[PDB]
């Protein structure tokens, strides 16, 4: 058993590959035509869905990039954006390139909100995309929501240019308030703790349910190998999920192992309850009920 | 009044029609997904509840047919079981078809001792069900145990193809001065009372005089069995060892004097002795002089039942 | 490689297998449950579906069990209505048996003409469902038109007991010249084109020589037809006048130089015309000249299949 | 003007951005999938198509390491195989990483060889692609061919794990009185009719002259390549033997007295030669000497554009 | 923001100008050999494609022009036919000006059935278009059919020379509870919901709301039309029993918080229902308060965009 | 008999250049700040190789009020102005630029062209990238040869503006009796077509206008025929002055009634291009039995093998 061909375990699952071949397409485009791309996406995707700001300690992480941006000339300010986006190697795409997802994403939301009141050069007016650049936004509108915000994150992670910067680390769950999952079909022990302890944020208690070598997969990512990293993941992009698995089925695997898929949905804390995304956990556990690897898949839909 | 007609009494009872909505999912499925998942189902099953092992007799009557599979190759010990979910016409799935219930069901229960022990063609390792299949069995670990059972029960009697008619020996009715009695809330009905206490007694010869001649016993999900003699086959078959214990029930006239009982309570199966309760609702139509003219005998949706 | 086998091609195909586990719930109801719900289904489907009215050949074959029935008192009306539920043995289920799926259609047609016109029994006024009928009814209107019509049809050719075998006239084969052809994203296989058009075509005779010998065809939930003699009269008594649309598929090799293809798309009915249409995959299985040894027709569980 | 900034020159030109999409949906895959997928599409690809034969220089290059995999037993085979695909790291995986495009290539191209003949462990018989595997390849196969061999050949080469470059001996170029010169409707433009008629004509070091110290090329789907060094380097280890047919083009002056130009036509790859036409389009940016300061090769949508 | 300035929202969207340049060469061809190119046209594609017949009003209307022709000998009938292509000024051409397109149109359906009979003087025969002709026939035969109806529409409405205003009566509206209601991927947008909706509804009095008082409609190929007044009288003299299929659509902020919206789908003009489907884009440029400034409608040039 | 419009068809095998009208239907199609574009790129990628004569003194004058009060104007206006001309909008400019003969209007845009490559008047915005339907029109024209390129120009441009007040430049009083060349054709001695065509290399309209019948027509390439003789001669003294025509070839055919149909091929040039654009023309004339000209058809030609 290896945790390549543990990739495959359920292979009926359709996952929402619509999304990293959205990726794909996106990042063809001409930057500029990225930059207004995701521009046009924001003012109309807000216009029924709100993002949730970005906590006071990602805000002070991102201010010194923040303000030098502000502080140049509107070309400068555009050729800064521009860079990040082409991958460019300046001091500002490495210091972005180093921040945690959250952070990311929290430069990019306040760089929006300038360019609406008008502070931060904004995309010309009129601007028209190219035919490419139509067509992916074209599909991205076309995509569910849970899909939608997913091509847009990804998006954003990608640009800058490859020490880490993450935010600090909420403590965990009191255990009084937590609140236990329950799963139609699936009592097993340690798929339960998974999510307790995820929807706790007690990601210690969680990296011990792994095999000193186990795998986690997030969706249409390489599985992360190993507790020292899996427990680096978890710490710098897991925090106040909400999992909420519905059904699940259980079945002998080789060697004594056994593998479980669940379905549910999880909110994140960016979109809170306005966007539920469609998931699966495809989980493989060695005889002693250690997950040896486990696999998380945005679903193609909600009929999966 | 019409057997067909008496099928409607009570028709706010909640039966689990899910159970063979069930088995007709599973069988549409690939055979090699129908044995895969019925062997992974008991795997999973197999962890927290204990199947009884077969009678001697009924393992006596399926041992030619597990000697001649268990000396095949690989290749075509595992044709023989497809054979078999897949229904066809073998000579195999002919005997297979002659046995009562509990005899399929200990030929099956051995072939999966075997399996696992390595002597007999196991399901390929790592198989992966196909996406129905996966489906399937995510309905049946999602079930009551009561529920579970009777799905996978009724798909391995569904096997086999289409003559004899092969059965365990009758077990000679429970002594008189050991048995026990059932009481009923709100429901006194000597009839209803002699049909439960004699069917725990397995005392089948009594159990039948209840029955007006062209009465009929309608067993769960299954079309009406009709006249004595059809219903006392049924009873000698696959009706022993039951444990009935009926809770609770209510009273009503019907047309022409007839009278209507519902009875709820569990029903307990050797299979699983204590560990699964069933819930079941019991449907009486009584003509004046007390005799059954119907009876129907309901897998219930759920507790609140 | 087996027929039976070869059912397992292209496992990640999800089919409507809710149709199969709603027929399932729907048989074990009271007939006059069934005819109660398939009424209520047929007036609610009515108001936005119109049905089309049976050819003149189907009519004529049943009107002499059509008048029959309309001649009897408002209460035998009923009981022949029953009957055919239950699925009784009378002459008129012998006799609505032998008939092909488009005459049994009919005939319920024409019933419930007559019954909304005031001609025939109808449902009692106000009739009130069983909690497991309005359960199988809410499931039904649920689904999908192209999945609610084949409930209605597969409930309604299941009545009856179990004679000869009446289907209307063979409707000759369309004019070369006037034949349009189809296109299919991804296939340019002659055999699979070659099957397209003939039945787009109803030329069975040529449809036929595409299969091989000892060739299977597996229609929506059944099971497979073996042989060309029978697979041609499958064709014959119940494919006509359908109309293929397929729109993508794929190709790839099998054990022993054998090729499967998998095909998606839409198919039209003539009850419903343009009004329905359901999501089909064609699954074939070739052997290495090219011909059919099996293909199987799967009614898809979504758009998004 | 940087070179990002060109890359946004004639937006209206519709690349065939389905290519890299579907690429992206196929990294998803599991190993042993994507390994049967190419498998799969080749078979198929290749009753119409016939690809040409590796180089002698380019067989000698991969000819240890085939012989290493030939000499391992089956289970290590298809190991180093899913190694290739999962980009694990291990020697054959770091070997196959420096290696230049058409040795990759021809080193798959003599695994799917020795495949067929059964002398390297194959695709195991009957063995089924996943939901999101069997919708890439019907994706693939609904491809205009050029789009085809341009998703198998990208996907190919990312195998491996991300040193010293190695790659077939650069031909010298064609002899000067041999040379045919290519025509364009509507351009006159020295400079890009140099750039044509020197890469059919293999004389890369004449080609590089046309570029400006800091210019670049961008081939389909790729970032541009920045810098004569590179450039030249992308044209020795890339661009042999390709036979470039431009027919129309369209000219217009840009910002700072630069020169845009727009052409479009085909371009024939000696792995298929005249079997498989490309629809190409080239972008150039020119400064004011005529120097190339940026170059795209977009893979266009379809033959409309 | 200026009407002419919105002309330019989607510069991206390439029209089928092949349409209008086909046009521009048509109008210079000799009259009669305008004449037989359109009776040549007519014959070969009324072979797979079937005009309907014009409406009653519409052969009212024309019926007394199409009299006095019929009246006429051969030599003057095939004079005023002349004098329509030719753009002559003669009381027929004034009349024939004043008419609707659809009346135009039914006027020549009506010539042509009279031709083929031999009651209208022909084509002459064994007639041999010019060279120019040739060609210009030549293209139009290599469109797509909706390119092709396009073409022969504004050829035929640009006939005559050069108050009054003669149209058909209006259609009243679809009654409210008759009307489906489309659908559109990416598109949300209650104004462009509406406009689709109360088109296909022929509720122009409804729809002419939806626009701006200095709003603007740009049919394919057309200078816009302005203001409610003009747009309204476009919808009623030329838009009835039109079928909108919008499929797909995308949405962008424009200047000034103003919207503009890209829908591309399929159209059905009444004249051929469903056998041609013309390949349409819709053009959209919304003020703030979701009122439309402009919209233009755009023949595609092919399926590929 | 034989009407104006039948007289039409003569030589119907002469394959006319209609992608020259075909194109200017697909450029009338076009947004117009993209019309204005693509004309000035062509025009910058044409003047690399063919340089445009100057327009004449009395033409650049008639046309000064109207580029002044353009120059005035500040960079979005004069922008809005060139945008309505191209748009075909009503505006008193508009008015005035329809009034003008097809050479004041050619001479108008030539220095607006000069303006803008100064910086004085505003010009295409840097970068501009042109429409999906432009960019494919500007290929066509580019893919011409260039005497259908400068006639695809010419009228794109005569056809700006807003639907009596005429203006033209004076008419030039004609050659000198002893000055003037004669043209030669393989197989042509008729009077008429000889002296139609000395008389208009000339510029002699008094004379060449004695040649037509009183109802008689011209058709210029590609537009509908000019009826009558004082129709024809306004229309040589608006737009023929300092042609040269060079025929060499031509075929001579009986008609219905005693008529006589002739077809001469050649080149003509321009003085706006001078001997750096040859157009290849074909002249179909239509004689009646005295020799008038009853119909005189002008063809630009599909390629030179015609
Ligand atoms: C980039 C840009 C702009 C800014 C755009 C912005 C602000 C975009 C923001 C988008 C955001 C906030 C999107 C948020 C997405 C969040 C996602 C998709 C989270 C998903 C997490 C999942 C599915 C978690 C799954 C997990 C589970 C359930 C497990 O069991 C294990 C852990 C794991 C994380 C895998 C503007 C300024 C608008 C224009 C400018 O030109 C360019
Ligand atoms: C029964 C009943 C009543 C009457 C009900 C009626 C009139 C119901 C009628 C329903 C009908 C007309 C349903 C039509 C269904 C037709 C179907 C689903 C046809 C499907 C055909 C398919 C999918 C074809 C597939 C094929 C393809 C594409 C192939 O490639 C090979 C052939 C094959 C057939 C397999 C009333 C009178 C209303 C009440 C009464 O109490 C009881
Ligand atoms: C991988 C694998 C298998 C083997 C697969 C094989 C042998 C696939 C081979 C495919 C090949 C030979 C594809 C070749 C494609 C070549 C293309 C697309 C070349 C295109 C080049 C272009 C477009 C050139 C453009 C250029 C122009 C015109 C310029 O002006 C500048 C240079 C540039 C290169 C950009 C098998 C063994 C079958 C199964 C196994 O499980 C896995
Ligand atoms: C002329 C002639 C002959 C007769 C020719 C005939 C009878 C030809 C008839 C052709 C006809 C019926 C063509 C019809 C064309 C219809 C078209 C192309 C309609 C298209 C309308 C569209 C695209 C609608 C678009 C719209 C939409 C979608 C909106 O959203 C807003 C409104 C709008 C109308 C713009 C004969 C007699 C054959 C020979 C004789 O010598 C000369
Ligand atoms: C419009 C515009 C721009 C300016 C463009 C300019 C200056 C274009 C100028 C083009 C010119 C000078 C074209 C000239 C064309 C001349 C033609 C084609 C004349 C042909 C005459 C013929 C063929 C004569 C035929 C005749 C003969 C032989 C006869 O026998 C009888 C008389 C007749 C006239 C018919 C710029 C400023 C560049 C950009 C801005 O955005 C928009």
């Amino acid at each position: 058993f290896t945790i390549d061909s543990a990739r495959g375990i359920f292979p009926n699952t359709l996952a929402a590959d619509v999304v990293p071949a959205t990726i794909a397409r996106f990042s063809q485009l001409n930057a500029e035509d990225q930059l207004a791309l995701i521009w046009f996406a924001y003012l109309e995707m807000g216009k029924t869905l709100t993002i949730a700001a970005p906590g006071a300690a990602s805000m002070q992480l991102a201010e010194n990039a923040l303000k030098e941006i502000q502080a140049m000339g509107p070309l400068q300010q555009t050729q800064a954006m521009c860079d990040l986006a082409n991958r460019a190697d300046t001091p500002l795409c490495r210091t972005y390139a180093s921040w945690s997802p959250n952070i990311k994403l929290g430069f990019w939301y306040r760089l929006g909100e300038l360019m609406e009141q008008g502070f931060v050069a904004p995309i010309p007016a009129g601007y028209q995309l190219s035919a490419n650049a139509n067509a992916v936004l074209a599909t991205i509108q076309g995509l569910e929501s849970g899909q939608q915000i997913t091509v847009l994150r990804n998006a954003v992670v990608d640009m800058g240019f490859t020490k880490r910067i993450a935010e600090p680390v909420v403590p965990p769950q009191d255990t009084a308030s937590r609140t236990k999952v329950s799963i139609e079909g699936v009592t097993n022990a340690t798929v339960l703790n998974y999510m307790d302890n995820l929807n706790a944020n007690d990601f210690d208690t969680l990296i011990e349910l792994f095999t000193s070598d186990g795998a986690l997969q997030p969706p249409f990512q390489r599985p992360i190998v190993g507790k020292e990293n899996v427990l680096r993941f978890f710490r710098e992009e897991c925090q106040n999920l909400k999992l909420i698995p519905e059904r699940g089925v259980t079945e002998p695997a080789e060697d004594g192992f056994t593998q479980i898929k669940v379905t549910g949905k999880v909110q994140t804390p960016w979109f809170g309850g306005n966007v539920g995304m469609n998931i699966a956990w495809r989980f493989l556990l060695n005889p002693e009920g250690k997950i040896f690897f486990v696999a998380i898949d945005l679903l193609a839909s909600p009929k999966e």
